[PDB]
């Protein structure tokens, strides 16, 4: 029930970045990120994703302009939201 702008596995930044729109079906614990235990880093509550765009569970990622990704998703960009 993906948007039609949604990101998609053929996108080559959504590659490169290990992205998938299910933090569960993710490289999370691999990658290591800091900031947050692997197992809870999400879309959600990473510093890029824009709120204000989007509806529902898909919003707006700043590395992915004029897109959308899963507010349940991940990708190794993944930063602890601070603002
Ligand atoms: S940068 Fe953050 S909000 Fe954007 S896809 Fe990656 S984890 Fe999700």
């Amino acid at each position: 029930a993906a948007p039609a702008n949604a990101v998609t596995a053929d996108d080559p930044t959504a590659i490169a970045l290990k992205y998938n729109q299910d933090a569960t079906k993710s490289e999370r614990v691999a990658a290591a990120r800091p900031g947050l235990p692997p197992e809870e880093q999400h879309c959600a509550n990473c510093q890029f994703m824009q709120a204000n765009v989007g509806e529902g569970d898909w919003k707006g990622c700043q590395l992915f302009p004029g897109k959308l990704i899963n507010v349940n998703g991940w990708c190794a960009s993944w930063t602890l939201k601070a603002g």
